[PDB]
C-alpha cells in the first residue's frame, strides 16, 4: 500500500501530470451530473492522474465510475465574501463523505466565513489530503506554514480587477523554490502553456477550459476568427 501522494508522483512521472478539472459552464447542455462523470473517466483513460469535481451530484457521479484521486470542491456565491471555493466547514464535511480525496479550499487573506486554518484542520481530521487554493507567494507560503499538503496557483488573476490573459508561472517557480508541493491552475489553456509550467517546477497541472468548457473555447475561437475578418 503507496500513500496517495507517492501514488500520484509515480504517475505524475509515468503520465505527464495532467489534472483535468471536469466543470463545465453553468446552464450549458453539458452541465449534468452524468456528463461531468463521463468527461472525468474519459480523462482518467486518456492518461490524467487526477480530476478535480466540483458539486456533490457531480462527486457522487464521478465517485462511482473513476479510480484516479478526485479533487473536491464545492462553489459558493457568499453575500459579502468574495471567497468562492469550499467556504464552509458543512462543505468540507460533505465532500469527505461523497468520496474526494483531496479537498481544495481558498487560501487567501479576505473576509471570509471560516478561517484558513480551520478549513485545513477540517479536512485532514478527516484524513483527507489538503489543497489550499493560493494567489501570491505570501498566500502561498502561509498556506504552506498551515500545513497544507498542496499548494495550487488557481486564486492567481482572480482575487483583483483585470485578470492577466497568461497563467502566472512565476508563482509555479516561487512556491516550488520555497518547497511547496505546487499543482499550477489557472488558464493553462494550451498543451504549451502547461509544459512551461513544469519547466517552472510544477509538481502536476490542472487544466480545466480548455478541455472541459466548450462554450469557452468556442468564443476564443470566435475571438481569433473575428480578427482575422477584420
Ligand atoms: C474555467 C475555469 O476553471 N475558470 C477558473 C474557475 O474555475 C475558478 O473558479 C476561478 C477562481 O476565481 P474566483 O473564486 O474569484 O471565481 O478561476 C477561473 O475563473
Ligand atoms: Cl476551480
Amino acid at each position: 500500500a503507496m500513500s496517495l501522494l507517492e501514488q500520484l508522483d509515480k504517475n505524475i512521472a509515468a503520465s505527464g501530470g495532467l489534472i483535468v478539472s471536469c466543470q463545465p459552464v453553468p446552464g450549458s447542455p453539458l452541465d449534468k451530473p452524468e456528463i461531468v462523470a463521463a468527461m472525468a473517466l474519459a480523462a482518467e483513460q486518456a492518461g490524467a492522474v487526477a480530476v478535480r469535481i466540483e458539486g456533490i451530484d457531480n462527486l457522487r457521479m464521478t465517485r462511482s465510475l473513476v479510480s484516479v484521486p478526485i479533487i473536491g470542491i464545492i462553489k459558493r456565491d457568499l453575500d459579502e465574501s468574495p471567497v468562492r471555493i469550499t467556504p464552509f466547514l458543512d462543505d468540507v464535511d460533505a465532500l469527505a463523505q461523497a468520496g474526494a480525496a483531496i479537498i481544495a479550499v481558498d487560501g487567501t487573506a479576505r473576509q471570509r466565513p471560516v478561517a484558513v486554518e480551520a478549513l485545513l484542520a477540517r479536512i485532514h481530521h478527516h484524513h483527507l489530503l489538503t489543497m489550499a487554493d493560493c494567489s501570491s507567494v505570501d498566500d502561498g507560503l502561509a498556506c504552506q506554514r498551515l500545513g497544507a499538503d498542496i499548494i495550487g496557483t488557481t486564486m492567481s488573476g482572480y482575487t483583483t480587477p483585470d485578470t492577466p490573459e497568461e497563467p502566472d508561472l512565476p508563482l509555479v517557480k516561487a512556491l516550488h523554490d520555497a518547497g511547496c508541493r505546487v499543482i499550477a491552475e489557472g488558464r493553462y489553456n494550451s498543451p504549451a502553456l502547461a509544459a512551461e509550467a513544469i519547466r517552472y517546477g510544477a509538481w502536476a497541472v490542472t487544466v480545466g477550459s480548455a478541455i472541459t468548457r466548450l462554450e469557452h473555447i468556442c468564443g476564443w475561437y470566435n475571438d481569433a476568427l473575428k480578427k482575422a475578418a477584420s
